[PDB]
């Protein structure tokens, strides 16, 4: 069938429109996700870097936020600064991507915006800690400065640790971000948008504290849903040797105070997504790009 960008459409709710995605790292796809039906022709490097850009290119964010970026010096950083964005990339102290034999060096988190919309004001790369634990995950926070109206907001990315049995890591993971955000968003006085790929569903710890946070969060996607309550159905939909993986990793919090959503791009059905589920042919990665438009409220 036709890529997924040509089936996705948004849902109507000077904007923001913010991108989140888990991109797929070239040397995990490769070498130790074992996609055991996807075609590994459609894994192939060049295909997969003509697939993510296009993706971009069909939203046109003012704001991109990725996780499992193991090419950004030699293809998002320089294709995407061409095309008006100022990149920021923070890597993994450990990167899983060192295990295969012919990666392209560590993933990690990049944050991209559009020079000619925002000023950067600061910029912290944070290695998130668990209890004082230094750990192998990691979140980029910058405060931006729109150059039309002058308002100030913080963009936050996060990665946080993967499968069952971290739950109570995910959850002091999540802790520490969200302290370091009370701190740089001067206690909610800037207003604050956080994208990440969680690892965790909504009934974990992890995310009924970003839920409970007195940064008085939403989450973007729940919007999708009939009366707004329910985060989506799935962000992320693969088949492994494990069985097949369908649940909700991926998230857009924002401040419920200072942010209204105008727009969310929806999800693929079941009848459009295929049989073989996602990464495929037509499209890079096992998890759906999540995009959002935003305003300031008045
Ligand atoms: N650098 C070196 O020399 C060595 C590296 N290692 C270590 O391996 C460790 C792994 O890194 P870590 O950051 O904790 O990665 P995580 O445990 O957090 O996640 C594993 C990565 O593969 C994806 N994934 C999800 N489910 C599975 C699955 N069932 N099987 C395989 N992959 C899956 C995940 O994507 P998603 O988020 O979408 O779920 C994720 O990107 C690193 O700490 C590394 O130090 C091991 C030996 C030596
Ligand atoms: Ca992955």
């Amino acid at each position: 069938g036709p890529p997924p960008r040509f089936q996705r459409d948004f849902v109507d709710l000077p904007p923001i429109r913010v991108m989140q995605w888990n991109i797929l790292a070239q040397a995990l796809g490769e070498g130790k996700d074992n996609f055991v039906q996807c075609p590994v022709e459609a894994l192939k490097w060049e295909e997969r870097k003509c697939l993510i850009l296009e993706e971009i290119l069909a939203y046109q964010p003012d704001i991109l936020c990725l996780q499992e970026v193991d090419h950004y010096f030699d293809t998002f950083q320089p294709l995407l600064s061409r095309l008006g964005y100022q990149g920021t990339f923070f890597p993994k102290p450990w990167s899983p991507c060192l295990d295969v034999e012919h990666n392209n060096g560590p993933d990690g988190c990049a944050l991209f915006f559009l020079q000619n919309r925002f000023k950067l004001v600061n910029s912290a790369n944070i290695r998130l800690t668990a209890m004082t634990l230094k750990t192998n995950q990691v979140a980029i926070a910058q405060t931006l400065e729109c150059k039309e109206s002058g308002r100030q907001f913080c963009i936050a990315v996060t990665h946080l640790k993967a499968r069952t049995g971290w739950e109570r890591f995910r959850s002091a993971q999540g802790c520490d971000l969200l302290q370091n955000l009370q701190n740089i968003t001067q206690g909610a006085k800037i207003p604050l948008i956080v994208c990440g790929d969680f690892n965790a569903e909504p009934t974990e710890e992890v995310y009924k504290h970003f839920a409970s946070s007195s940064l008085n969060l939403n989450s973007a996607y729940k919007l999708l849903s009939a009366d707004g309550q329910s985060e989506p159905p799935y962000t992320t939909w693969k088949i492994r040797t494990s069985g097949e993986c369908r649940h909700t990793l991926d998230y857009i919090w924002y401040s419920k105070h200072a942010l209204n959503v105008r727009s969310a791009l929806d999800l693929l059905t079941e009848e459009q997504i295929g049989p073989n589920r996602l990464p495929s042919f037509n499209y890079p990665s096992d998890h759906l790009s999540l995009v959002c438009d935003f305003s300031f409220t008045e």
